[PDB]
């Protein structure tokens, strides 16, 4: 394949390190190794995360396509919007956002803490729908005089949506260079499905694409599934997969989405707990905790091969713990 | 100097990157270089920061040490509480901290999001109010606390941290091939800007370590700095006395009181964002990046100069100030 | 029956008014007239309420029993105990409260706002978490003497008395209207409530126009202890018949999707009637009754010409834990 | 002095009640006695209080005058806006609220809970602006005003707490009123009284009421504005002309206006320590609340007063609760442990 056919815009630090979690593999019996490759600590722009490695690829055709404002969306605390607002801010671009009501719960602060509020801080026009938003805000741009730069759900039903993860895994082969050996297994949270998906093309390459463990957080798997097997069967075209995208290179498993999307089971809480006191590494109830709380189970389970190397995918997300103040009043 | 002869134990990614403010220069008229030290970006460990920096320097002595529980203070909405809670769990250490009621702020969820909510998840024990009562807890319980002063300041090695972060930038002007002319550092409790003052003596540009108070009482953080310089140097070996001319305290955006802003502070803080895409807190950073840009804005710094901003972290308490950015 | 025979400490301002919902009755099409007997309006008490009323009936004893101490509970947000705080600091008592989470919630001011803020000023001792038993025993342990207060004063021998008098005072206030209600609408969770009017009405053979509507979202629970404490009631206050679970009515169909949890009706009806009396009612108890009596009439349940008398029990603190709820109303 | 004259609109359920603080009254020496007249507890509408009273007597002008739509003023957690809000529905009016926040306070719910809360649920059209706006810079007042017009409404203006209108000052002349009556079965007279006071007709409506019978020096008005001069003053123009619009024949001398200044601090909106201990004390002993902005600084009044023997022994002292109560859901952190 060819990646670097498509340019890149800088937003991050550079590749993201990957780090093990022997606390939290040992805690769980030794068995299986767990590791963690950082993206949640891949730029300097509003904590970035996985969102800002995908913003990499779409940031060149949004100039070169002379846009001046970003315009995106996703649920009052989501993630993707704040990394959108704080990568305009940086670019000298307007930016606005339209937050739905995509979750089920009714927290005195949501709209007001956390992913939100730096949206709002970093300057970025924050609409809430009521109680097409979209097509107002592109056209309120353009009758501004403006120019929008269109940015769907996570930046993933996107032609190049899929890039950045691609190259996700051509960092992971550089890293497994070093440490002379080949990760086993990724655990990655999947919801809108570029990650995964970029994932799923950059480690068909090698054979490994059915080794992408997703962990779905939407609670609608089959419209995830589906969308991860889109996205990355289109990626892989755009960069020349030498190999075609099966149904059966589409791992997600279901079992820890629940109950809904943006609401946390007690596993996910207990997840959060164990990896944040066994290694410091903090997760949140919506996205990271649930693929946190797959990977710890299935280690648990045993489903993971004894002497198994497994590369956790931190994606971001932490500072939407705000929103869930309560839980976590006792820790 | 050598600081070499002390033992740092890793707790941060690695050296911290430098970024242009291209944007934030040329908005306040392109006389002025601006550039960030990320120090707010240097670990893993639940958002790491300054405190982070200094700690690779004391956990060596807690485990030499054989302790079992790291211990420490600060204000509820505190950086440094919530990043020895970090490290602890890392380390596999217990975790006791003395939250005081620092700051006169009123808000609804003050004790329960931002920096003490992640103490909390990250397992420590939490008590809200001293430091004496504390530290003996640990040993009634029957484990051996290693005691941790506000700021890991007031603490022989709470120093060499910073003269590591001097060292760094000498080895970064290297591969720029070009050197700073200063540094703008927040300043409470102090050991971050002496450590850079006795980092950046060792090559004749102490004085260029502007430091900003945060504290609102100036004089004693002067004193303070002033203080753990002096020791410091005496640790590494610095080859020289530290004068008060070597200590530079801005107080003029500490207002009105240490955790609370100024207009000021607010209104450096959302353009830096929006330049940048740069987030900076009300307590501390907002107060030294309003500093700069006054600075930069009344001509104070030379024309053609090059200023290194230190970013020493603080981002997570913006939740306790929720209200006052509810429409930006 | 002999009401009279127990001793009755006043908490209140006296008998509660009670208030035409003309513009709630002309909104829902004339047909029904709608009234509200206010005892969200009865005592300085910090708001008192029905729970107040009740508890006129219990301080008489543990002052006798020479308790010095008034120990309850509830859930975060209870009324309950806030109004037992409040008896308390007035009585000159101290107060233990053993607040449990009995909601699916997790707002982030629930535990520091409304009631539960009201407690704490009015110097009770609250818990958060055998919890209960834990409580009174330490209060002996302490040395002083607890007086044992079940949630809602409910399944308590002298908790149903409060609203037998209830029925005694609509009959008086009837006499003074020169009319009569044809029914009673009332929230139940705990029951005693809904148990001493099905008592009192009783004596005049009204007991079962006594439409009592579900909040527990466990009906049959519920059901179960109005049935129970009305009996254990109609025996004590020497009433000359035996309670039928006919003379027990409970309304299920408003108590979704569990306690302390509103449904879009909810929140439709507490709007509703905000916003055409003036008057308030809350997303955990009076909001469902009240989304019952709207519903009710909007559906011809109610014989044209009825005259319905709404049961305003209190509640209304309770809204400042769902702020996020109503943020634009 | 005819109060009679004019036409009060029932909005409460009558008299309001006057209790003994015994307690209170006896843990502070028993030396004075401490009653309550309950405003607070003065009607149905969003728990009521003093600006309740005040509104009976503005109501039967806006339906003389046709108007549609009730249009007031008030900062964030005003008790004010939210009575109008009650009012207006109750009486099948529009309602559009200006609001601002007016206190250098800024908790994360403050906008969300409370009063503010109510007059939302209640379908008053609550128009909150962003800091740095200033409505009384822009007349933001005005516009709303205009607004309803515009849209083919006819608006009836209330001004900030009633105060500085025509009738805004009837209110509580006939609460001296009440108070006489109430005298007139205990068979003693209160030595005085102790009222908080901000947009002052509150005070305003009672000095002209006790001037009737010669107590407006009794009328000892607490100030919670923490601008004391201007309150003082706007009290005393108040009052003067609700005297004479009541028909008083006497002249509203400035001795008759009492504005004690101790205890606003530190600034509108904003308890001190002693405001705190005050709302605790009154609460732990009479199961009675008062909150942080209005109530609790006049009761840490009273309270100190007595305490510092200001009040000659054997006093009694009659303490009007206007209500507020609340706004108490805007300082949680405050009272998180009590
Ligand atoms: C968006 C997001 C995900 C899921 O990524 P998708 O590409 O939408 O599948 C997981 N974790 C975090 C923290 C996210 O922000
Ligand atoms: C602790 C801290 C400071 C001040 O550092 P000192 O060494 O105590 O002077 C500045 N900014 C942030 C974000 C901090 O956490
Ligand atoms: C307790 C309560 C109820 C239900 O009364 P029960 O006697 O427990 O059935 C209804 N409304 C409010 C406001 C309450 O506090
Ligand atoms: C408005 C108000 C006051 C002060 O009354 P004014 O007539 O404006 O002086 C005092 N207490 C409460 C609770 C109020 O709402």
């Amino acid at each position: 394949m060819n990646l670097q056919r498509f340019p890149r815009y800088p937003l991050t630090f550079g590749p993201t390190p990957i780090q093990p979690l022997a606390r939290l593999s040992k805690h769980l019996g030794g068995k299986v190794h767990l590791y963690a490759k950082r993206e949640d600590c891949n730029s300097g722009l509003a904590f970035g995360g996985n969102k800002t490695r995908k913003l990499e690829y779409l940031i060149p055709e949004a100039l070169a396509q002379g846009c001046d404002t970003l315009v995106s969306i996703g649920g009052i605390q989501s993630n993707q919007t704040r990394q959108v607002a704080a990568v305009a801010a940086h670019l000298g671009m307007k930016c606005v956002l339209v937050q739905e009501n995509w979750v089920n719960y009714s927290d005195a602060v949501y709209d007001r803490v956390g992913n939100i509020q730096m949206s709002r801080i970093l300057g970025a026009d924050v609409r809430l729908v009521p109680d097409r938003s979209w097509e107002d805000a592109l056209e309120s741009v353009r009758a501004a005089g403006g120019k929008p730069y269109a940015i769907p759900a996570g930046c993933s039903d996107h032609p190049l949506g899929g890039l950045g993860f691609v190259g996700f895994a051509e960092e992971v082969r550089a890293q497994e260079a070093e440490l002379g050996f080949k990760f086993d297994y990724v655990v990655v949270c999947s919801v809108t499905g570029s990650t995964q998906a970029g994932m799923v093309v950059g480690f068909a390459a090698d054979g490994r694409a059915d080794r992408v463990i997703g962990v779905d957080a939407s609670a609608k798997p089959a419209q995830t599934r589906e969308q991860i097997t889109r996205i990355a069967r289109q990626t892989a075209e755009k960069v020349g997969l030498e190999r075609d995208i099966m149904r059966a290179d589409v791992v997600l498993d279901e079992r820890f989405a629940g109950p809904e999307y943006g609401l946390p089971n007690e596993g996910t809480l207990e997840a959060i707990r164990l990896c944040a006191r066994t290694e410091g590494m903090l997760t949140d109830p919506v996205y990271e905790g649930k693929s946190m709380h797959g990977m710890i189970e299935m280690v648990r389970n045993g489903e993971f091969p004894e002497g198994s190397r497994v590369l956790y995918a931190h994606l971001g997300g932490v500072p939407a713990l705000n929103g869930y103040s309560f839980i976590f009043r006792d820790g």
